[PDB]
């Protein structure tokens, strides 16, 4: 529909990570990782699989102000609790005899989105013959083509802690009413590098000065913040994730 | 000679996904190469077709037109699709140690794209001129020792998909007057892959004088190579892994003298 | 606080400060180091020694009172810019004392591994949010750590809010600056984790950070005080034996301030 | 050398292009672009490297159209390393990374350097070891002392012969080269990954603060390069330097001088 | 008071490194590093300690007859001989059987300054109980506090080859009349990364448009360029240093 003239409120929210949480005391961690399954019998357990975080954020009803819609203009966001990884005394395997614990390191994924509706996602699989567990939503009727680009695998990030990170990326051919940003760093011993500052703002307005338009007086925040692998004294490995903070500035926009 | 920009229906967007062409050794390993061999003498180097990753290319047809009118490519949005699929450490990859997770994809990688008004122009360079390339590949014809450095005979068009091996060919900086190309190669056993996705990033394709690629025959050419690293199997065999690349291109009608 | 016009002089002032690090100080001779790090404590049995936990540094700098009376425009000090650097980085080029040989007949092992470089400047104490690796850790007397933690303290638990109101008491491993508050401060930090991460530290008297927000307003010093805060964990020192210690260094601050008018 | 006005109108601009080959040592007719195997652990008192083990600076004089006063002025250069994807061949020659693995990538110490000047590059000599005995066909610092291992102002030369000046003996001289522009990056290490970019969208302006470029004496332009990509590890454990060609495209204009 | 800009001279100098020079032949190298000395008994040899380089450059007298001083406006600088490190055939331990020699690598420090008086140093020590050798100038009467900040340790860089790099840094609380720039990179395996170009200039003017002012007609250059460690065949290690070029553009400035 036709976007018209601008006619200014802040929302803030703290999205928890969904790393698998194998029992209550391991909130923020996945189950121990399995290794060396044949592509032809790869059946990962639910609690081993990090999933995308999402929340529907209700916004003030605009009935007392064609229509009006909230417009997202800017967001400030950071990963919460980065210094917790300076605890090298709890749970982690010694680097060597008499040494402290092994830092969280290895492959990591840091990702956020702000939109006027659920994030649109595309499925890609490492191994199309993976049997995903109950409580996950993964590409339906995958083929070999699902290990590169198969355009049947389209979804909405419409449920929290359901869509595994290894199965889904944001869809660049859609997401007209959202902005998203992500960096993947892969490797056995990659160091995590995380920055905090209250002086960083991201602008959400497009080439024509229009931010995401909030449908049904709601916005969707999305995140995945896999910080790396935690190595237990036994040699077992677990994903560790951290919460993400969002502060979103919005203004009223007339539409038709 | 390039004249005036034109100004209803003087703008068009086209979008597509290019699939990677890494070798596809069997019906279930689409997006991977055959296991890499090692330590072949220069005198007896005969790589199998399915071990060799190839440049991806496609020709996108644009609406016909008629001091000629041509479509001009102004901006591109591109990312690699499926970067999170590397967070599956449970399938096929060798354990990092006893009781450990699978080894992540890592090692030598190459990220490349191009947008042109005609096929990408390539220069051939070889690690080993005596390498014997298999049927189904197109490689520098009749190379010499000189072909291991610069040999100006090795000129080709990226004019066929899944045929031009990445290890044999580079974009030619002495040509490609009607195209824009971007590439980064990172070599090493342990190189971490580092990949960014956002729908807010745009490359401008216009040159110093405000002209983008002009599409001959109302056709646009997209080119890619996205080798993400090596997958290490439980046995210790390694394979290339690749991913698809998204393109969105904004074009505009431009007038040209005959 | 409704903000009005910048005054112009006798309108401008500069304060400077050297903040020492609080790495734990295990004995009289090892100022700037932690106790030997322990390893492999079960989450159900994790009681770290006071001297093993580096803490945030903080200092309160007194400023000149500006108001003849408070009876309906106040003057306040506004922080505009800061120069800051880590003091003594070249001390890590001592490879002859205490550090394990890299191999037979080799130099000592450089300081390396996980590090955290953090600073802030505010018109009030830094506001902090608690997050724990392990909510079952038993923290020692003389530290201030998240009260009544649950499993949610391993992710985000909005109950863990604190003021950095005391030097050498808030452990770096329990607390981050709170991006949901600190309306009247500016903070900057980088965490780099890994067993063999190289330290990369720059010194120059030519670098300035601007503390003004989008509206051109800097931190406003309530009660004629400026709060500086730092954490500079440089990495891990590996002794002959194989035991490791955090090493930390002091941070310089030079802050320029101007007189700003406010309503009330 | 008094500089006056930039000349104007038709035929006031020219454009030269050059593919400069690397000079890595070429130990036999088939190993064009490599060095001889690296020796190791020679005492400083008895260090006598074989010529084919020593990479040298590349250079060429490019002759320009005769003008006579007018001189050609170099204003821009586009430059690129050629064949960077050739390092994705891990099947030929190189030591396997482990049992059943691919070949070991080229990695380690690397040097990427180019220059554009209106006369030969001016160079300063600096030795790791002043007692090194250099072989026939190489040009190295004369009568070096222990001071040659730091700064000896005696060691001035012109880059006036291709494949003669060893890269280990010479650096561009920042106290001279008023009539040239040089750019280099040294990365040292046993395992450093090579990182190389290609794009036809990057230009270096060669104009100084006053807006003056290299003025081309005796209607000559001097290009210079060193592109040591890293070390190739043969399956026996021997190592060789691997070099690549460098492309130049230089835009020039006529400048008035008295 | 700093008055008006009155014309122009250029000074140049190549400042040698001071790495320890253990014998006549090993100019530009330290003595083999010792390891594992107790804090309570750490007595390093003179020839093992790299020191700061400095030189006072004499300028033309201005006020033979508002007074005039020389103002330093720009500097071009680079490290000289970076390519010498491509000699892997001399002295260095092989990387493996039949392999080339081990490149120089590990901890490095690259620093320069330009002032109109001597560089002002602050003392900080790894180990305050270190006993420093004759021929060096180090913090007087140090305490534990000398391992962090101890304001007693102030000194002018007044003597070439005397102030050990490991004991001193530029003082950011002082040096109103100099500009300094330095990077430390620590670690066993750190690669040296060095750039050369005759097209890079550092501007030395401050916020108010004023460069360093040469107090009594002299300009002071300071440097330390520790490139990393050379590993001999035996396994022993020595610092390697390189000279630094400076070209400094100066202009006449009126003062009170
Ligand atoms: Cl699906
Ligand atoms: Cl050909
Ligand atoms: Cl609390
Ligand atoms: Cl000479
Ligand atoms: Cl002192």
């Amino acid at each position: 529909v036709e976007v018209l003239e601008v006619k200014i409120t802040e929302v803030e929210c703290f999205l928890n990570p969904e790393m698998g949480d194998p029992d209550e005391n391991l909130r923020g961690f996945s189950l121990n990782l399995s290794a060396e399954n044949d592509f032809s019998s790869d059946s990962p357990q639910r609690k081993m699989l990090p999933c995308y975080s999402t929340a529907r954020i209700p916004l003030p009803n605009l009935n007392e102000d064609n229509l009006l819609m909230w417009e997202a203009v800017t967001v400030q966001t950071e990963v919460i609790g980065i210094t917790s990884m300076l605890n090298l005394h709890a749970g982690s395997q010694k680097v060597h005899e008499h040494g402290g614990g092994k830092p969280i390191q290895g492959s990591n994924f840091h990702f956020f989105a702000v939109g006027g509706e659920p994030l649109e996602m595309q499925g890609v699989l490492m191994n199309y013959r993976s049997k995903y567990p109950d409580g996950t939503i993964t590409p339906k009727n995958p083929t070999a083509q699902s290990q590169v680009m198969n355009t049947d695998h389209k979804a909405y990030l419409d449920k929290n802690n359901a869509y595994p990170v290894e199965c889904w990326v944001p869809d660049p051919s859609r997401n007209e009413n959202a902005r998203y940003f992500g960096t993947f760093t892969g490797g056995e011993n990659v160091p995590p590098v995380l920055h905090v500052t209250n002086t960083a703002t991201t602008v959400l307005l497009d080439e024509q000065g229009v931010g995401p338009l909030c449908k049904a007086d709601s916005l969707y925040v999305s995140a995945a913040d896999i910080c790396g692998l935690f190595t237990n004294s036994s040699g077992t490995q677990q994903w560790r994730g951290l919460a993400r903070y969002f502060k979103i500035r919005l203004r009223k926009r007339s539409v038709k």
